[PDB]
DNA sequence: CCGACTGCGCATCAGC
DNA sequence: GCTGATGCGC
DNA sequence: GTCGG
């Protein structure tokens, strides 16, 4: 929290362009620039200092001259007192509901908590589900209740069947005393990037989760991934547990160090390493690591034995979890 | 200056 | 129905 | 909004 202050800035001005303006490169212009101060273990003593970092550039090293000596930034506090930018950031808070159905609604006159319950008929399904446990989703997961969350998780999973492999990942997997929801990786020996010898492999995992009673209700459900929602069993007298977001992610067996590099993350540190992925002469996703041709076309997936294995191409050295939280 | 900016699954919709 | 674009979220 | 060439 070094330099809290100046972060919290930095995103609350990503979340204005993505959300507001609509402007995805700003946005992640914004989160890049709020990342690698967070990780600079100095008190930002200066907007000339900060232009120092990769991803910090004149328009940000100026508002942080502004925020430091004023304490604030008057283009933020001009953008709070804006109620189209006000409703527009409030109703994006609902899981579902983004930056496009956001001004929609608000063009419609919905745009408080209330409206939106009094007008469910105009949400579609996820929307619906997000407006629902609207307060529960914005809850941290401690890591305690992330604990019992895995042991169910992997309990049911096995026994669907003794093949599965569950593995929890996202902020969970780099050591997080507190998750913003639950990832979990799945694999079978049945699905391989070779074939699929056996089918509704994540719908079996899925109808066992909901059968005992986890897993709630579904945001959207395909053959390789879930979002949904879910709960810990309380006890006796016991006030419930908050429901909790949770994601799915089935991926072939014999792609899963790639697979959980992706889904361990962060999500800009995925983007970090992809991009300098790109800067190598190499493109990442979730199943493979590709050579790119002199032209730009991905070659063929290169041999992948563990997540290091991906750092080595990349000629990073090797990052563990706990070190990935940008 | 200016092109490029990580990469992709699922839901929904237009156009055919 | 399909495909391809766009929204939303991982 | 930033950067590399
Ligand atoms: N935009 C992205 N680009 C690449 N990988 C991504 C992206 N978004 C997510 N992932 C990958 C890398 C992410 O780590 C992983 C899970 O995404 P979550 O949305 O659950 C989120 F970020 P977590 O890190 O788990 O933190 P918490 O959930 O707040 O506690 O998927
Ligand atoms: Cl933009
Ligand atoms: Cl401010
Ligand atoms: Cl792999
Ligand atoms: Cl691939
Ligand atoms: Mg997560
Ligand atoms: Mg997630
Ligand atoms: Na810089
Ligand atoms: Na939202």
């Amino acid at each position: 929290t070094l330099n809290g202050g100046i972060t919290d800035m930095l995103t609350e001005l990503a979340n204005f362009e993505k959300n507001v303006s609509q402007a995805i490169h700003k946005y992640n212009a914004y989160r890049k620039a709020a990342s690698v101060i967070a990780k600079y273990p100095h008190k930002i003593k200066s907007g000339a200092e900060a232009k120092k970092l990769p991803g910090v550039g004149t328009k940000i090293a100026e508002k942080i001259d502004e925020f430091l000596a004023t304490g604030k930034l008057r283009k933020l506090e001009k953008i709070r007192q804006d109620d189209t930018s006000s409703s527009i950031n409030f109703l994006t808070r609902v899981s579902g509901i983004g930056p496009s159905a956001a001004r929609k609604f608000v063009d419609e006159g919905i745009k408080t908590l209330e409206d939106l319950r009094k007008n469910e008929d105009k949400l579609n399904h996820h929307q619906r589900i997000g407006l629902k446990y609207f307060g529960d989703f914005e809850k941290r997961i401690p890591r305690e209740e992330m604990l019992q969350m895995q042991d169910i998780v992997l309990n049911e999973v096995k026994k669907v069947d003794s093949e599965y492999i569950a593995t929890v990942c996202g902020s969970f997997r780099r050591g997080a005393e507190s998750s913003g929801d639950m990832d979990v990786l799945l694999t079978h020996p049945s699905f391989t990037s070779e074939s699929t010898k056996q089918p509704k492999l994540l719908h079996q995992v899925v109808e066992q989760l909901q059968k005992v009673h986890f897993i709630t209700d579904t945001l959207s459900k395909g053959e390789t991934k879930f979002m949904g929602v879910c709960q810990l069993p309380s006890k006796n007298d016991e006030k419930e547990y908050p429901h909790r977001r949770i994601d799915i992610r089935l991926i072939p067996k014999d792609q899963y160090y790639c697979g959980v590099l992706y889904f361990t993350g962060s999500d800009i540190f995925n983007k970090n390493m992809r991009a300098h992925a790109l800067e190598k002469g190499f493109t990442i996703n979730e199943y493979t690591i590709r050579p790119l041709g002199v032209t730009g076309v991905a070659g063929e997936p290169l041999p992948v034995d563990s997540e290091k294995d991906i750092f080595d191409y990349i000629q990073w050295k090797y990052r563990e979890p706990k070190d990935r939280s940008e």
